[PDB]
């Protein structure tokens, strides 16, 4: 009873939300400016994603993109390109990703049609995960994608499989900035598109642990907490969220703010996020 849903960056865009699995996301970015599409974080369960471009949609499908190697993400890689081009398949160098034809590092960016495929280095979760920023370099101010695999969830953070709280610290800094150049402008239009529905027990996590009962981020996070669960009520999905709103409602990415460290009053950013993930 999963249902897809669209997000749109003004006319230049669109990403839809492909549930997968049991609790994964898979996505279709959709340029318009071309009819040029790309998957993100394509698994064994790919079928869902053809469907959609099938019944809801002169295309070109040019490109695949793997957060990280973990199969849940990673093991449609083949078989999605298999079918039947040449269709490029990006993944982070140091991940090994299954089918991978464009290795990349920090800074490397990726064309899918017009829009720009940024790569931001986050290793933890694996040793080679990465996040991809995604916007059109004609039209900023329609937004950005940001897809954050296993890296970041709705109020969340994936474990450090192979990687400390020191690299998820670092991870959190990198997507908290991302808009320091305008001020953080963007941020209100940047989307958060992650690899799991882990919306719930992360928000019931961010509600419990708040420290601050007299800030209304609290009622805030209680609203958004509603809001997300009676979205998985009707079988839609809890994401995107904006960066924004992250930005008030996840702890993790708050230890990117030194007065919301100072506030927790659990240690420095490192000892607050081992704090966090502890609890
Ligand atoms: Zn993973
Ligand atoms: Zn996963």
């Amino acid at each position: 009873m999963r249902n897809y849903c669209t997000k749109t960056f003004g006319s230049a865009f669109s990403v839809t939300v492909v549930p997968t699995l049991k609790d994964n996301f898979s996505y279709l970015i959709n340029d318009h400016t071309t009819h040029t599409l790309a998957a993100v974080d394509v698994n064994a369960d790919y079928k869902p994603i053809l469907t959609y471009i099938e019944e809801h949609l002169t295309y070109t499908f040019s490109t695949i993109l793997s957060t990280h190697k973990h199969w849940d993400h990673s093991g449609g890689n083949a078989k999605l390109k298999a079918e039947l081009v040449p269709v490029v398949v990006v993944g982070g160098a140091n991940d090994s990703i299954p089918a991978v034809t464009k290795p990349v590092r920090e800074g490397d960016r990726v064309q899918v049609g017009d829009l720009s495929v940024e790569v931001i280095d986050a290793p933890c979760h694996t040793r080679g995960h990465v996040l991809y920023k995604v916007q059109h370099p004609q039209h900023p101010n329609d937004g950005v994608a940001l897809f954050t695999g296993d890296t970041m969830f709705i109020a969340g953070i994936g474990a450090f499989f192979e990687g400390d709280e020191k690299d998820m610290c670092r991870a959190m800094e990198k997507v908290y900035h991302i808009h320091k150049g305008n001020d953080y402008a963007l941020d209100k239009v940047t989307f958060i598109f992650p690899g799991h529905e882990y919306t719930s027990g992360f928000m019931t996590f961010s509600e419990k642990t708040f420290p601050d009962r007299a800030s209304d981020d609290l009622a805030f996070i209680q609203a958004q907490r509603a809001k997300y669960a009676a979205a998985v009520k009707t079988g839609d999905p809890s994401v995107p969220s904006s960066l924004a709103e992250e930005k008030r409602q996840n702890l993790f990415l708050r230890v990117a703010d030194p007065a919301f460290v100072a506030k927790m009053n659990q240690g420095n950013a490192h000892a607050l996020m081992m704090y966090l993930y502890n609890a």
